[PDB]
């Protein structure tokens, strides 16, 4: 909701806040792969803001290990955790070619 009123400066603080750490001043390495739907988030704001080409192979990265993780890690029982998976990569996937 910030980001669409615009004032997006508070909402990259509000990121980088909740996700801990802050890329901007580390360019170089990943994004921390862990809660996907955060990353994903910051993502799509950092995308829109100002940088329209490293966030395609932030992508890329980010798919390469969000489908990494049931198929390396195949659980007998977690069922209801894959799900979630399958619906975020697929929003990730089509955010991906239209880009």
């Amino acid at each position: 909701l910030c980001g669409k009123s615009g004032r997006l400066a508070l909402a990259h603080k509000t990121l980088v806040l909740l996700l801990g750490v802050d890329p901007s001043r580390q360019l170089d390495h990943p994004l921390p792969t862990v809660h996907p739907q955060v990353t994903y988030a910051y993502m799509k704001n950092m995308w829109k803001s100002a940088r329209k080409i490293d966030a395609f192979q932030h992508m890329q990265h980010f798919v390469q290990t969000m489908q990494q993780q049931a198929q390396h890690a195949i659980a007998t029982e977690d069922q209801q955790h894959k799900q979630e998976l399958h619906k975020l990569m697929a929003r990730c996937f089509l955010k991906l070619g239209e880009w």
